[PDB]
């Protein structure tokens, strides 16, 4: 109901042209939030979910579906430069179109995509704009409370939870007892696996997947065990999580402005606490360029190019905009006198 985003027809025109690309990489959530009263993640959600007939599915009411999402969005920290609901809409959105990737049609249950989109929406929820270690190193009450492991990750799943008791939030009620513990243990699972203390271990176990991948004649996925099907999907949220450097470089750069900005922020916060600076936190001696050129090639491109190998050739052009937009970032580097604005 767009009454309850409170805009008007001018506005949603322009979102109308917007979400032409609601099941395209190439989406901008950015002009999504400037016309929505920056409510990206519950208008991004919402569209989802409409697309998908999940709210007839599983039964939610609109009301009770927005009043939730319009919740769960104000719980993440606007004054917070990357994670804010901006990025967690990019994330539900990205893991939207992964979840349609040709070699996965028909795997997954009504239930699994639930359980994916939703995970992606409240991955990040109440974020402070600090990382683990900040926490851990202040004494945070959030640290004591969950034993100094994967302290935020936790946070947002008890609050992503928790949020579903307030008034008119329950999203889950007409779902079964079974089928909300089912969706429960995936969500949680998706979530945890954002930390990225476990990347390498869910890229060993991603690489260790596909090289006994059984697919069909069509070239479809078959995953009949629920061990193989939940794994594929924490590795599919953690690529839209990590999903930045493979959109067009216009969204990237915006991305990096952003991730930079909130590690400047922590920074500041550490200086004004007597703490030591952590690394890349401080304006006057990072190296932007060359940490993404590092981002990507230790940890994105080896991530992508194994969920490329997992679903052939569904991911190629995805592949190419990253080393397209890696090579950008490389000759950006000062100092590099090699064909410096978009390759070797
Ligand atoms: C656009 O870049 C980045 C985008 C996202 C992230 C993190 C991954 N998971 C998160 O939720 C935040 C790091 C980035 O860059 C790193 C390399 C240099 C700074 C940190
Ligand atoms: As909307
Ligand atoms: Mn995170
Ligand atoms: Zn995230």
């Amino acid at each position: 109901s767009i009454s309850r985003f409170g805009v008007n027809t001018e506005n949603e025109d322009h979102l109308a042209k917007e979400l032409e690309d609601l099941n395209k990489w190439g989406l901008n959530i950015f002009n999504v939030a400037g016309y929505s009263h920056n409510r990206p993640l519950t208008c991004i959600m919402y569209a989802i979910f409409q697309e998908r007939d999940l709210l007839k599915t599983f039964r939610i009411s609109s009301d009770t579906f927005i009043t939730y999402m319009m919740t769960l969005e104000d719980h993440y920290h606007s004054d917070v430069a990357y994670h804010n609901s901006l990025h967690a809409a990019d994330v539900a959105q990205s893991t939207h179109v992964l979840l349609s990737t040709p070699a996965l049609d028909a795997v997954f249950t009504d239930l699994e995509i639930l359980a994916a989109i939703f995970a992606a929406a409240i991955h990040d929820v109440d974020h402070p704009g600090v990382s683990n270690q900040f926490l851990i190193n202040t004494n945070s009450e959030l640290a004591l409370m969950y034993n100094d492991e994967s302290v935020l990750e936790n946070h947002h799943l008890a609050v992503g939870f928790k949020l579903l008791q307030e008034e008119h939030c329950d999203i889950f009620m007409n779902l079964t007892k079974k089928q909300r513990q089912t969706l429960r243990k995936m969500v949680i699972d998706m979530v945890l696996a954002t930390d990225m203390s476990k990347h390498m271990s869910l890229l060993a176990d991603l690489k260790t997947m596909v090289e006994t991948k059984k697919v069909t004649s069509s070239g479809v996925l078959l995953l009949d065990n629920y061990t193989d099907r939940i794994q594929v999907l924490r590795n599919m949220v953690h690529c839209a999580d990590l999903s930045n450097p493979t959109k067009s470089l216009e969204l990237y750069r915006q991305w990096t402005d952003r991730i930079m900005e909130e590690f400047f922020q922590q920074g500041d916060k550490e200086r004004e606490r007597g703490m030591e600076i952590s690394p890349m936190c401080d304006k006057h001696t990072a190296s932007v360029e060359k940490s993404q050129v590092g981002f990507i090639d230790y940890i994105v491109h080896p991530l992508w190019e194994t969920w490329a190998d997992l679903v052939q050739p569904d991911a190629q052009d995805i592949l190419d905009t990253l080393e397209d937009n890696r090579n950008w970032y490389q000759s950006m580097i000062p100092q590099a006198p090699a064909p410096p604005l978009d390759e070797q």
